């Protein structure tokens, strides 16, 4: 009966969970709304953070430090880099980096600042739980590296560069920051993304067309994981 | 009295305060150390966050949500954009933006995400307090706009662009994120920076030469502000 945080970046990523849960209580905090529900005897706290690294860092910190979350599941969409990924495919992050954290003028690798590492890992036990849920429900699930930064990527050259440097399978704007917070606060973290676009030419149009559906796929999956916790 | 958080990004920005305080208690939390001291009968919490937006967001969130800080003073160094600023000069931020928060592909202004604003303001009463301290101690103090992002700027073209878009007087990697956290959590925030470099060609060398001294200037000033709180 651990307290579980479920976090997305946008309303579209969390609204499907709220509609499935049906009954919940709202609390205004940190210029946002935090939702509280009981799901199959688990206390849940849910929110969308708003877009980007700072917003998602704040929400993760609030869910743990203020509301006492003991596990955090992130659900949302992402831009696909690995050519085997199609729109709608699920990817969980084994590790994540910030591609736009840059003090390389002083000789450091891209994504590195003193005191930290380039990559942050997610929780092994949660990742193994996800694999058993995927097997149980006959859902295709890929493991990979996610590159996080505060830009919407819609450029083939930029995509290729980030993929080359970090061996990244997808990009988004919240994962590495959320995973960093959870690691710092000793909370098991799981980062799941469904592909909404391929992060190249006209990715903005694919995102618009597929965000609602891809968000539902990821949302469903994390709610099934809550059952096995 | 109110509980005061004093936050920097690097050891160089906070160590001068610790040496002045002499006596304090260290607590390991959020993969970092938080320092607790009494200064002229004011309860302080101090830390350096480590570099960048995510790290500084986390520390500000911890200081407020976990440790109950009621006011937050940020102290450190910055890269000067306004040509009237010289190395060592003090600038407090009236407002701040994230120059590298970019969903402009969907038509939004640079620095904007839905639910937030382009600029975040600092606390008027703290800024006026700083002006009285500057007058009292005969210290030159300038007000300006600070642009925040996760890159060390050492490029005249980048400097010119950020200055043009945001009317920014200086740049750094933590201010807008810290100010955003404080605003979200209803905590008065003050952001003070002493110039370490001019953010152009060979800014890395100027930073190295002047960081220790510039950091001490900012650190001294925020400690004097604590006396008037
Ligand atoms: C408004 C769009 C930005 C949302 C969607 N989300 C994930 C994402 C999907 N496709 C992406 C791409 N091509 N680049 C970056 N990130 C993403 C990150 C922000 O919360
Ligand atoms: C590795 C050094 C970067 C430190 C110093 N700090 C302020 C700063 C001074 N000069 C700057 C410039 N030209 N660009 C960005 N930021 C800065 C931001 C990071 O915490």
């Amino acid at each position: 009966g651990m307290k579980i945080a479920i976090l997305g970046a946008m309303s579209e990523e969390i609204t499907p969970l709220l509609e499935t849960l049906k009954d919940y209580t709202k609390i205004e905090h940190a210029n946002n709304t935090y939702y509280f529900a009981k799901y199959k005897d688990h206390e849940l706290v849910l929110a969308y953070s708003k877009i980007g690294k700072v917003n998602s860092t704040l929400s993760a910190s609030v869910m743990i430090e203020k509301f006492g979350a003991q596990v955090l599941l992130f659900t949302g969409v992402a831009g696909a880099f690995n050519p085997e990924l199609e729109i709608g495919d699920l990817l969980y992050a084994t590790k994540l980096a910030q591609y736009d954290l840059d003090i390389t003028a002083f000789g450091h690798p891209l994504g590195f600042v003193p005191g930290n590492e380039i990559f942050i890992k997610t929780d092994e036990k949660l990742n193994n739980l996800a694999l058993e849920v995927a097997k149980e429900l006959n859902i295709k699930l890929r493991a990979g590296i996610i590159a996080t930064g505060d830009e919407f990527i819609c450029d083939e050259a930029k995509k290729a560069k980030i993929r080359e440097i970090f061996n990244a399978d997808a990009c988004e704007m919240e994962g590495a920051s959320v995973a960093l917070v959870c690691d710092a606060l000793k909370v098991p973290c799981f980062i799941l993304r469904a592909m909404s676009d391929k992060a190249g030419e006209k990715a903005e149009f694919d995102f618009d067309e597929f965000v609602i559906n891809s968000a539902k796929i990821s949302a469903n999956f994390v709610l099934k994981m809550c059952e096995k916790l």
